RNA sequence: CCUAUAUUCAAUUACACAACCAUGCAAGAAGAGACAAGUCGUAACAAGGUAAGCAUACUGGAAAGUGUGCUUGGAUUACC
């Protein structure tokens, strides 16, 4: 079933440990999916992005 | 009633009678604890950058802010 219709992929920041080592770590996994859609010719559509203050991903 | 002995007895009345408390459930409200790292600010520990704090009053998103009196669980490094 499905399959045939758009998906929205949300990224978080996970909260298990201090610092900015999962903020940063969630920067490096969306853009491994965002150039994974150019390697399966899908078409990327950024809807939010929100930058930490230590260079990472909120969300 | 010349030895002797037989028989009966009841429940009513005035008024109170789920207040009351225990247990269980509930439309819903409020508090406390928890890990965790999120958002907002930096109150406390150094004269924490406005010395902290108690009683009480008022005020503010939030720590808290300010007045009056009191405490040293602050200092004034000591022929200055
Ligand atoms: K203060
Ligand atoms: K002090
Ligand atoms: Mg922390
Ligand atoms: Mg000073
Ligand atoms: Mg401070
Ligand atoms: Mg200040
Ligand atoms: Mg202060
Ligand atoms: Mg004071
Ligand atoms: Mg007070
Ligand atoms: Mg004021
Ligand atoms: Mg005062
Ligand atoms: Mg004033
Ligand atoms: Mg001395």
């Amino acid at each position: 079933k499905y399959d045939k219709n758009d998906v929205i992929l949300e990224v978080t920041a996970g909260r298990t440990t201090g610092g900015d080592i999962c903020q940063q770590f969630t920067r490096e996994i969306f853009d491994m999916y965002q150039n994974y859609s150019c390697y399966k010719h899908w078409q990327f559509e950024l809807l939010n992005y929100t930058p930490a203050d230590y260079g990472g991903l909120h969300h």
